[PDB]
């Protein structure tokens, strides 16, 4: 049947496109039994709300950021840890390997089947002034996702964190409720945040993944063959997503720069000042030997 899936991004965004592709692939594998419709633009609710809905079986699927599980699935904290991944190649090798699998596995006890990760580049601060160091962060009202870890990350960077839904951030910046936020370049572009917060400073403080989750209540009513079809379609969507995403990182950078944004490259940012300040959070959020082991498996990749 038609599975309903949520996304905060617009229809043309790579996450929406990848799950629509998954849906097309899935309909074939199931002899037309199944397809997916993606409701974008936060139509079904904030990310938080849609995760609640997936967990109770009110919607079938959601494509959400890892941060949105940080208070539900402890293992989801790990890939949001600051400066955990060395670069994108490290993210890919670790997150599509056994370490990433252990993180996906942890979702089942909380009513969700985590089918796949998608990469989300690196999140960086943007604002109305450049940011090279924490002193530069001091005084900024910085929107964060509603995650205790992300609140702590931005506080350690020196900003004053304020949680808000993604859809509300643009107006928050345009009207001065907040002075800053953080995200990857494609999101900075899509939302037009770059028009009102033109200084994008490559702090690259997190490389949090996206996660595609399926309601376990619904999943549990499916046959092993249907389940295997859905898992195959999700896996097959990843190289498709990666083609779109890598192109979008490049096009977003050019578009925001053409549109007046000033990107401060990572090399000019004192990752030094940010790394030593944020590291302790790893120890704070390592809540089990299992989490410690996952972090270790990631680092050893
Ligand atoms: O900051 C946000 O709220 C958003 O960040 C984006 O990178 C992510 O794709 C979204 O799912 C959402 O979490
Ligand atoms: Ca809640
Ligand atoms: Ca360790
Ligand atoms: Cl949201």
């Amino acid at each position: 049947r038609v599975f309903r899936s949520a996304d905060v991004h617009g229809d043309s965004f790579p996450t929406n496109m990848a799950v629509k592709f998954m849906g097309d692939e899935l309909s074939k594998l199931t002899g037309g039994k199944d397809s997916i419709k993606v409701f974008g633009n936060s139509a079904l609710g904030s990310e938080k709300d849609t995760v609640d809905q997936v967990r109770i079986g009110a919607i079938d699927m959601a494509r959400v950021n890892g941060a949105s599980f940080n208070e539900i699935v402890p293992e989801s904290l790990i890939p949001s840890f600051p400066f955990l991944f060395r670069d994108v190649d490290h993210f890919r090798k670790a997150m599509y390997g056994p370490a990433g699998q252990k993180i996906l596995d942890a979702f089942a006890a909380k009513g969700m089947i985590a089918l796949t990760f998608y990469e989300s580049g690196a999140r960086s601060i943007y604002a109305k002034r450049p940011v090279r160091t924490p002193a530069d962060m001091k005084g900024l009202k910085v929107r964060v996702q509603p995650s205790d870890l992300m609140v702590d990350e931005i506080r350690a960077m020196g900003g004053t964190p304020t949680p808000m839904p993604f859809a509300e951030v643009y107006t928050g910046l345009k009207t001065g409720l907040v002075d800053a936020a953080e995200n990857n370049l494609p999101s900075y572009e899509e939302t037009k945040h770059f028009e009102v917060a033109p200084d994008y400073s490559e702090t690259q403080h997190a490389m949090t993944p996206e996660v595609l989750v399926f309601s376990k209540k619904i999943w549990d009513t499916l046959s092993p063959q249907e389940q295997a079809a859905i898992r195959k379609a999700a896996a097959d969507s990843v190289p498709y997503y990666q083609k779109l995403w890598t192109a979008r990182e490049a096009s977003a950078q050019q578009a925001v720069t053409k549109g007046g944004a000033n990107i401060l490259p990572a090399a000019q940012v004192d990752r030094a000042a940010f790394v030593k300040a944020m590291q302790p959070l790893w120890t704070k959020y390592e809540k089990t030997p299992q989490m410690k082991q996952i972090v270790d498996e990631i680092e050893a990749t």
